[PDB]
């Protein structure tokens, strides 16, 4: 799980909490804290190098550094991670859900934006959701030209930390009508 001192920091805020809006700044805030923990054991298993929301105009520049970025037509993205092998650029994603909803808006996203900077460089852009069910705990990977890769990968973590303090959280603010019906 998270370090002893984060654990804390969730533990004396929501404590703190006596309003909807802070109350919700730490909801938001657990879900970026799980989305980063799988992010960084998930990079471990994988045996890459951790990385968060890399500007994609420094992943061009890295597998192509010939390449000049003020000219380069390249698009606004920061996907969380990426791994360049045999002249293919995997383009990953972390996510922590119970569905593919977010999942599938970033693959859309992700994929629209790299087709034209694919024929440019003329390399293949593979975009990777890896995606772990909290409940489960079973990976999801829509790729397979990755899975070729890495044919069985564990991660084997756990959610506990995140479900208790989100549901002393909930507990807590569980009659703050605002609360509950206030989003990200
Ligand atoms: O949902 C994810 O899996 C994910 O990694 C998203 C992000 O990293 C952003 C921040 C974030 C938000 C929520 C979570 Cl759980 C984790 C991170 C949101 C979208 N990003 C929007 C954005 C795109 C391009 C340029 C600026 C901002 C900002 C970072
Ligand atoms: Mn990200
Ligand atoms: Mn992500």
């Amino acid at each position: 799980g998270m370090d002893y001192q984060e654990y804390q920091q969730f533990l004396a805020r929501i404590n703190t909490a006596r309003d909807a809006c802070v109350a919700k700044d730490i909801d938001v805030d657990l879900l970026m804290a799980r989305h980063d923990y799988f992010g960084r054991e998930l990079c471990k298993s994988l045996n890459i190098e951790y990385r968060n929301d890399v500007p994609f105009i420094d992943i061009i520049l890295d597998i192509r550094p010939e390449v000049d970025p003020l000219t380069i037509d390249a698009p606004h993205i920061t996907p969380d991670n990426y791994l360049y092998i045999n002249n293919v650029l995997y383009i990953i994603d972390y996510k922590v859900s119970v569905s593919n909803e977010s999942s599938v808006i970033t693959y859309d996203k992700y994929y629209e934006l790299t087709r034209d900077i694919s024929d440019r460089l003329s390399i293949p852009i593979e975009i990777v959701i890896i995606r772990i069910d909290p409940v489960s705990r079973d990976l999801h990977i829509n790729s397979d030209r990755f899975k070729e890769l890495y044919p069985t990968i564990v991660v084997d973590i756990n959610f506990n930390q995140f479900f208790d303090l989100k549901q002393l959280l909930y507990e807590k603010f569980g009659d703050d009508e605002e609360f509950l019906l206030k989003v990200a």
